[PDB]
């Protein structure tokens, strides 16, 4: 293994990376050799983790961490109970308070970039979008965030750590160019 690997199994609690790995291996990938990619899918699985855990306890389906085929077996059935249309791309969540998926999004460089290539990349309209970066700031469709600000807040402070312990290994900076 790579250092890069070591940190992100000391980093990230084994549930995390263990969905880390099989989701990088149903799309070919090796979680030993794409470390950066390894270090960034457990980045966004947790972030996905920790944002349903922010809401009222039935409020959110979690859509991330599913093999490809149950992912879109619950949109569908989200869809064909909810009428809301069948988006293009697989989301990580769906609130069943607002009645819509969100796309969540962590990102090292600025959210406005990245919440553009996301909301680019979508186009299905009604999927609402949530960008975090690794320096505190987020962007959300409508400017509606979902959630209270403290959920956010732990998010982002989390975010934060994971980019100190990088550059505490001097790690960070190939990370923060992929
Ligand atoms: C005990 C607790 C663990 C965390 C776990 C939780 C993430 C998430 C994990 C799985 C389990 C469901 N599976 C397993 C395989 C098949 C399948 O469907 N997936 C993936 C797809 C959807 C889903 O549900 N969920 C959500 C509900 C319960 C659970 O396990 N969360 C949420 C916060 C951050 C985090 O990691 N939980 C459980 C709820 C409270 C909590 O924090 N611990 C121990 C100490 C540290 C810690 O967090
Ligand atoms: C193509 O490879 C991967 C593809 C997938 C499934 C489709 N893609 C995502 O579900 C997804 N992935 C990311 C990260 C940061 C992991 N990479 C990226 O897409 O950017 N961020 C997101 O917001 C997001 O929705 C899972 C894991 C991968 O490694
Ligand atoms: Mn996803
Ligand atoms: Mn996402």
């Amino acid at each position: 293994g790579s250092h890069m690997e070591d940190f992100v199994r000391q980093c990230f609690n084994p549930m995390i990376v263990e969905l880390a790995e099989k989701a990088m291996k149903e799309y070919g990938e090796d979680p030993k050799i794409e470390t950066n990619k390894f270090a960034a899918t457990c980045t966004h699985l947790e972030v996905c983790f920790m944002y349903s855990d922010g809401g009222s306890k039935h409020r959110f389906e979690i859509i991330e961490g599913r093999d490809r085929i149950m992912a879109w077996t619950v949109v569908n059935s989200i869809c064909n109970t909810t009428g809301v249309e069948k988006p293009k791309f697989l989301p990580d969540l769906y609130d069943y308070k607002e009645n819509r998926f969100i796309e969540i999004g962590v990102t090292r460089r600025e959210v406005h970039i990245y919440y553009l290539e996301k909301a680019n990349k979508i186009k299905s309209e009604k999927t609402h979008i949530h960008i975090f970066s690794f320096t505190g700031e987020e962007m959300a469709t409508k400017a509606d965030y979902t959630l209270d600000e403290e959920s956010r807040a732990r998010i982002k402070t989390r975010l934060f750590t994971i980019r100190q312990e990088m550059a505490s290994r001097s790690l960070w900076d190939s990370f923060r160019q992929s």
